[PDB]
């Protein structure tokens, strides 16, 4: 080769292609969670709106990485998006615990993207990862921890009054 | 024949006359439910406002069917409106369960009105039933199911805090 | 039961339950009259709008009596609403004469409700009947008398120009 | 072939070409009626404005059918537009009776277009006919019936005061 | 089973689950096309904005079908989303031809969904398909046909002036 | 015749009846041209809007002549409107050339209407023709000549870029 490419390794190009697939898969998991809470035998509307907003954010993360790949001079290759591991999510506390578990994995993958970028002397890539992806994750993790603590203290999962009142007052 | 009548069978004319009576009877059942929740030993004001709104909607359904009957060239015949089957409604969950049971019967009657219109080659009547009466019913049924699920989970009927808080936050 | 009941007889409770049924029956009669004048071989739109307004007023009278019954500490019991005595109303002068005949009967029933209330020493009930129901009746009767006199003088019922011009200028 | 054609029969294509010609012919009949009522020995201005509005509506019906034909992938073929059957329309009641007679024929032709569409498994065409053409006809027929009834009752055609007052108050 | 389910077959439930997957796959194909036209050796910005808008529309179609599935009383099951068949799209006329080919397949699948709903006596489902999905498809097909015709006439693909001027003036 | 007729010959009455038919026929030719350019294998939207505007203007010319016939005291007689001579119009330059050829014929017919009015001593008719119909024609002819010259110079008909750019910039 490209006429705009300068100081961009092949390994970085492969790692960006893996992160794009990971973000699309997370967006699909959140979409499944959202429409579980819309059923007539679950019926909690603010849980549903919350997870639909999360699903709309992961997709913007993916599109931003695709724009970076085109700016630096590499080529995009897409893969299959696999289906989520759960079909029924069982409760409102259980979904929050699974969401925490997923955001920690995404954070762990970004940290290795950053160590690869520093092993190759690519300061533009290091600055991109630090500015756009690293503070957002620790904020999301802190919020999900707060939610899980409050739901455990109110008395869920073996109490429906707890999840009804949490649906009303926090979300 | 009448000078405006064209492609309108006698059987359709009798079935429309039966549906008008069914809508008037449903309006009278909702009016009974409403003023049960206004008594001084029940005293729940948002249950009462909710059922009064439902009562005002059924009467508009009936008047729309009468206008159709006059547009196509048939004649209206009215019958006696019978009294409701219950006098005391016992609880707030119990009334929602009876309301669900009533809306399902009205839906079942509309489906046979539609099969009769199809067996007779009357596309104007089929379009009227599909446009004005069929999506409204499935929406009403989905809402009443949501309400019953939430009230059962909060712990009603053997808990007064549940119905007090449901009166305040949902209705 | 009741904790709010004070100075309220059983006979008064039965008479209020009869007046509620009478008001619902009058509302049903006016609804029949209204949709007779909407047919394509009668076709007089302001007669129809006038009788539809009367039908919407009788129903509010009934709901106000139900609220009184709950305020004083009695219990509501509903009956069957019978069908009207006429199906075809024959003319525009004929319907006005039947309407006058019906309002006089309702007035006669209120006068006996008032004499019962005074025979029992119930001043709250006497004040309710005098304030909300007695001047409205004499005003409605005076108006229907005016209408009948004007229609007879213009030359109805054996003149269509008369009822066309009355539909247009007065109503 | 056409690159956009899918699930569209030749018979449907011929029937749409016949309906276009029928709508153009109806527009020409209404234009003749309009300018009859503008003569100095007839002189009724609101009859004339009413029939000119009807003439402007039939032409839009025809243009909408031509747009459908181009959307589905068929080809338009035009024919001769014949002249109306009457030159002098004789009265104001007589023109309304002829107008009713014409709208009933157009309705009868649309009903066979719909039965052809269902015999061929074309749901897009059935939905087009039901949504845009079938309720409009029954409304037009009900209105013309009202007009004819009122004019007969006022005493037309052997009374000029009747048609003068009807020209002034209804139209 | 469910407490809201009435007149809903198992076969319809399986067919809706297949249509959801088809809509998600179409959205992913459009997203691939969009970011091909953003490369530095292709560089056509209005082609890219056009295909990104199409990608955002398919996802709303899918979410609407999921809401229907929950309203009627069935259960959602998700599958893997496969990757697109092409990686490099070769030209601007070539992408429009592939887009036409895709929309025709989606239309063919909806027509069989409708024939299944008719063979089972489900008028609510038939009305849903006719109102929300069938006119939209024929409009999209007519537009893509227009685009392909204009690009072929201007002289593409063996002329860069053609696609530059089409990028500027139409899109 | 008539009580308002004065200085109006029978020959003038027949010539006005012929001009009305000529204007209706021109309106129908323009309507055919318009919907040829809407097909999916022609696809030029501003040619279509231009010819639809011309079609709406010819009909107003005809209605104005009918009003004059009623003002002077003659009687209107209508004939059959024949179908256009072409079905496929082949190109944009070709349609512009046919339009020029049609407007010249209409002008030639108006000039003989004027010579007839002068041979009969009818100054009101001469003033009508001069004020409302004669400058309009020479302006329309000058415009169509401009269009044909520009299209020939750009390189049509054997160049699609020419007609695409003329569609965009002039119309
Ligand atoms: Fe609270
Ligand atoms: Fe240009």
């Amino acid at each position: 080769t490209s006429q705009v490419r300068q100081n961009y390794h092949q390994d970085s190009e492969a790692a960006i292609n893996r992160q794009i697939n990971l973000e699309l898969y997370a967006s699909y998991v959140y979409l499944s969670m959202s429409y579980y809470f819309d059923r007539d035998d679950v019926a909690l509307k603010n849980f549903a709106k919350y997870f639909l907003h999360q699903s709309h954010e992961e997709r913007e993360h993916a599109e931003k990485l695709m724009k970076l790949q085109n700016q630096r001079g590499g080529r995009i290759f897409l893969q299959d998006i696999k289906k989520p591991d759960c079909d029924d999510w069982e409760s409102g506390l259980n979904a929050m615990e699974c969401a925490l578990h997923l955001e920690k994995n995404v954070n762990q993958s970004l940290l290795e993207l950053h160590k690869l970028a520093t092993d190759k002397n690519d300061p533009h890539l290091c600055d991109f990862i630090e500015t756009h992806y690293l503070n957002e994750q620790v904020k999301a993790i802190k919020e999900l921890g707060d939610h899980v603590t409050n739901l455990r203290k109110m008395g869920a999962p073996e109490s429906g009054l707890a999840e009804y009142l949490f649906d009303k007052h926090t979300l």
